[PDB]
């Protein structure tokens, strides 16, 4: 237990009375609305999402970065961490991976992982990204390099991931690449893609039965006039070429100034290419925020044709639900605690959704009432949902404010030492 | 008069009274536990009011096609009727916003029946961007900031005449918002151009009541494609600064380029004494024209968040303008209208919330994530039972379209005006 | 029949022959040391043609108000008269696009009209996003994708009835662009709304003849303002994908989000066969609909470095289909439209000077740099010289614009047509 | 000589002919248009830019950089390569020094400078990152932070970078801050706005009296929801505050999707507040990619004001201009020469317009007639007049060409150890 249980015993009997009235209140309004809050309750207490390794340490950007104190030395520090958070809020059971920046010993990863608790999503492969050692530098890109020798460099890296994925427990990988253009004429748009197309067909070959491969399209940075894997349609055709076991991943704040990325992720599920999501917020660009602080209502979008998609009956739907964010100006285990919780909270909304009256309202065309049927369910504060879901499951009523009691921060600063070079 | 029949508004209510109790003392019981009195945020909920556009009443359209829905208002007078109609349900607005000339008519006689539907008229707008039937001067090429000096004049002239109307009504107020721009490169020369809308906009000034105000409105593009004058709020802050004190600056939330963060532009604004009022609507790619929240609720609260705080920080003289600037394509206008000043309320509502000592607390520590959380634990907070209950206790309808609907009104006026 | 006089042409291309054989002639020693054979150039260039919108010779304009000029067509008649002019003096836009029932009438007319004009037609444009007189459902709430069934074959029917024209005048394609989408989250369900579109668009596919194409038009926003139906080139591909061979995506410059490379989309439906033709025009906030190449000239160019790439290196069939879709608001839409048409063979002539086998050679060399100046090296090239000499050899003015405010046709119009009257767009209603 | 003049000869005498033949028929054609080359040459040649110290290294993004061969390590490295760039193409005489980055003793620093043949242009504070020993973080912000004593850090931080301006022949200081919120609620937007306005104040007082102050506005980056300097208006609200000797400076890739940038410009020279530029291209966000390699037009409208401004007799116009990019994938050297090149190209063009003809279509509102008046000159290929300059003043016709002939880049790397090589 990375946070002592008498810390969240204390804290959540603090904070029972309140919750108890508030739960009961919303039981009792949502009945009236011909909801019953206990199933709701037991959905939402099983809605999972993948925190990001590399979002447990302070995040910076190309100007700066500056360190918070017990900044994790490692992928074992910052498995403890992740420790913490699932501990918390009980909705972060698994962790994803990012080779080489995890590169350690499957076996002790694995060891680390059950002793906390934690499960392995899926694996992330790096070649936007230079390593010591390597024959041949990405600058100029990588499975989609030029240079022949640098796509088989940057495949084989694919296919270690895959090992390392295989003895944790993963079984997806996902494959995002910085790979693109700063100028017009440095590329050939379709020779890039061509190449790139050929490589992700070596490393399908890689991939277990059971396994599946994510391709994460990107609008820009770190090419600045034109990227390979640049949108959804790019996506599509990837994933169409590649076979069965090929999807996209959906990153939010991948996406072109006002675009209507609720109505992707249907198009994607429609044509059964929606492989997961990477959960993050932002205003400007791909700016890895935490997940709904800035637009809650759009998270809850995403979530509506989710499980529309359900509702829907749409076969073998699971698509894999992650966390990518960078955390530059908080603690980055608080503000991975709050975003897992704004999704579950978008989640559970739209779980309230009354879709038999929605349903109507489509039919007639009542765009005002069809409207007002979603607000209905986003306005209202599933708050204590969320915690009564984390109280059964030995949770946090209050997982920040656990956190801070326990002083887990100031422990772990005294533990780590931070970076001198 | 009552274009709801008061029999239909009492069977509506009591329909709902007993859901709405258990919501209000169950919200009640939680502010409470919050340090908070509801009684005291809904004292001042019921007293928030935003102008309903005249031109958002009747069905609105694009470039493309527009599709009337039955019971279209025929003129001002019909769209008062209904305005009133929105006032009775919602009590949220008592005043309504005149277009001129769409809204052309005898001003004694709107006057009279703005009285009578116990309706008032806020800013008056002017329309320097179409031509009338009968114009000397075309505004195509622009209208205060045209080349011609005859046409700047007839600008002028038609700006001066819609205070005349609004001296005659009531209004204390003329917002300015002007199609004039470029839609080619060396088209206008940019500084010439503003020169000349400056100068234009200084005898309107020179007209302008001493009881009265100018707004000018801001807009990135449309009419205009390549520039525009009056662009935005830097533009916009230049005007009103060198037209003197009873000038001041307009925001319409859809006038703003991509990712523009708006509740900076009022903040700024605020702090320099320009933030003359608001035209509220919402939107996801241009000036969409949207109903208010239906697309970014949290925006909204955001921008309310700066309005409250400008309170909390104890600014002076601060009395912003709220008026709805919105196009109704494919609902009941009425219905929109009604919902859309539902919306402003609840964001005002739950700006209210936000505990303003605990959010200084956390600025001055720059304890980032408690911050936002401050706010989202205002923003989370369904305050609906609070809306209902300041229109029920007001003479409005605890579930407004509700009662719209069952009152059967869009059928009535139907039949009243000709298809 | 030549509704410019041509004395005219003669004179104004006369005044202008001394300067033109100057710049002509250094412009062809310069490619001379570059090692381009300008005659080729001028050659392909005088070949370049781009439809003109029926639609866009008449004035236009937006939400908010519409300034007609003087002597505004009437109906399409007239319309095809001022598409004499523009394809007289440019040369470059011998086929004009319609669009029903904007310009409906008998078939027999048009064909007899367009041939009388040296004018042929391009693809038919149908129109279910607007309310025709005595229409027997609205399309307010969508059409080919509308939830009720009678909607979606009222407007099915109509586009069969667009096909019916076009196989009668003599054109090969049908390009269908719908408003259908919604303003509020919830109004539309995304998935059925687009299966719903999906089916209609098969019954319209069973009516295309053998040697006829479909092209489906995809529009990010405007005028649904929450989400449309057919928003961006992924779902344009999966319609087209869907449809079949004859089904293809038509691009609109105007119609992506902000900041779109929109070059790429053309290479990756170059790719996959599926790029079915171009809407030319240019913006800077949305869909503008301004004069091509007037705010990004650059981008205009590296769209057709793409369709020279292709060009070049021999694709399949590859026969996009050009058209020029703009409004003109405060312009006099013939000379808008002339100088657009200009602009298109602008940037197509310089994508033709382009070194293929030096760009290749710095693209495999990851020689960024020298590629991109490989590219600049042709946009630099201020090649008016042949585009003007393209015009004066195949009948055209040297400086159309000048011959036509010469020839003084608008006065000429404006006295034999009604007099116009300027108001509203649509905002709101009488 | 960083580049050996025989070989600037011989690659000038290489291509002397063919210059000689595009300058004569450019001389022609402008002759048959009103326009004396030789007049524009001379001005073209007046024209300079000045030149990042950072922008000769290799830049890179918050994903990875990509160091190429000879990277310059320290000022006196960058100054040398600097030199180069002024060598061929005469258009960048000032380098721009970044403060602590570029610290050394002023004295040599100006010695060095002096040897070389290039001055200082404006002097550049940081405190958007913490350096060595610091003893508060600008993690929260710095002169707008809330804590007082951070403030003053700041403030003595900028009053440094005046002090050393001052012994180098520097007149102004340009303060660009990354100071903003990533977070609604995170930080009050007036009174932040305050504290800036009150440090600024404090360093405007610091000024010589013929020294300027500039502050750069920015959208985002690195905050990424709220930005204190967010955009012009803001900008001018600062410069109007603090005096005549402040005004705001101009990033091209600093503003809003599809603002127009132009009108800024104007509407800044109008007030007397356009205190410079710092130039640069972009597709999607503040991408710092070479001038005019993307969108070559806009380049142009922003000199179309420019030349406009000279041509009224505007007061107080009077801007410096700077290139402000990074090079990730090309040799920084050769990419800061064509940049130059570019922006001279611009000016050239602008240099040209008929301002009569183009003054007669505005008032008679003849819009296609007016911006066919712009195309006329934009369209026209300056290059001959651009390289004719350059072999005028001691440069060369084709820089990069030569840069290339001359194996400067291979000389460096013999002389710089690389991390790895
Ligand atoms: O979103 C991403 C890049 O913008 C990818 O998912 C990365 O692998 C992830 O963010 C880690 O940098
Ligand atoms: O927003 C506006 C134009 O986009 C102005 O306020 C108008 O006067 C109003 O919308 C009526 O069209
Ligand atoms: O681009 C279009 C709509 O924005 C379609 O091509 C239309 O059919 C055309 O523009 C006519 O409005
Ligand atoms: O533009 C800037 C930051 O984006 C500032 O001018 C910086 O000081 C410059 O780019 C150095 O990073
Ligand atoms: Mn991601
Ligand atoms: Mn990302
Ligand atoms: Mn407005
Ligand atoms: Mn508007
Ligand atoms: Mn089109
Ligand atoms: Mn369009
Ligand atoms: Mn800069
Ligand atoms: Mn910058």
């Amino acid at each position: 237990f990375r946070i002592a249980q008498d810390v969240v015993a204390r804290e959540n009997d603090r904070r029972a009375s309140a919750l108890k009235e508030d739960y009961e209140a919303l039981g009792a309004n949502l009945a009236r609305r011909g909801v019953d809050i206990e199933a709701v309750t037991a959905k939402v207490e099983k809605f999972f999402v993948a925190v990001p390794s590399w979002g447990v340490g302070t995040g910076g950007t190309r100007f700066a970065r500056f360190p918070g104190t017990g900044e994790p030395r490692g992928i074992f520090d910052k498995l403890d961490d992740c420790a913490v958070i699932q501990q918390l809020t009980r909705a972060t059971p698994n962790v994803s991976l990012h080779i080489p920046w995890d590169k350690a010993d499957p076996k002790e990863l694995k060891a680390r992982g059950d002793a906390l608790g934690l499960g392995f999503d899926a694996m992330n492969s790096n070649t936007f990204s230079d390593a010591p050692g390597q024959a041949h530098s990405y600058k100029y890109g990588s499975l989609s390099h030029t240079n022949a020798a640098t796509r088989a460099q940057a495949v084989e890296h694919n296919l270690e991931c895959i090992e390392i994925g295989k003895a944790i427990g993963s079984k997806a990988l996902t494959v995002w690449i910085g790979d693109g253009s700063n100028f017009p004429g440095q590329s050939n748009f379709t020779r890039a893609f061509e190449r790139y197309l050929s490589a992700m067909a070596e490393i399908y070959k890689g991939l277990p039965d059971d396994w599946k491969l994510f391709s994460e399209h990107k609008m820009y940075e770190p090419a600045f006039y034109s990227t390979v894997v640049q949108d959804w349609g790019t996506n599509y055709l990837i994933a169409q070429t590649l076979g069965p076991k090929a999807q996209c991943l959906v990153d939010l704040g991948h996406h072109a100034p006002n675009t209507n990325i609720e109505m992707i992720v249907a198009r994607l599920i429609q044509f059964g290419k929606l492989g997961g999501f990477h959960f993050n917020d932002s205003k400007y660009g791909d700016d890895d925020l935490d997940a709904g602080a800035i637009e809650p209502y759009r998270l809850f979008l995403v979530f509506n044709e989710l499980v529309d998609a359900e509702a829907r009956g749409v076969k073998g739907f699971h698509p894999a639900h992650m966390i990518d964010q960078l955390h530059n100006v908080t603690d980055p285990i608080e503000s991975l605690i709050n975003s897992a919780n704004e999704i579950r909270r978008a989640y559970a909304q739209a779980l309230l959704v009354d879709r038999a009256a929605l349903s109507g309202y489509q039919e007639d065309n009542d765009a005002l009432m069809a409207t007002e049927t979603l607000k209905r369910a986003y306005r209202t504060d599933v708050e204590p949902i969320l915690a009564e879901a984390r109280r059964r499951t030995g949770g946090a009523v209050d997982p920040v404010a656990t956190y801070r009691a326990s002083g887990y921060r100031a422990r772990v600063a005294a533990e780590r030492p931070a970076s001198v070079a």
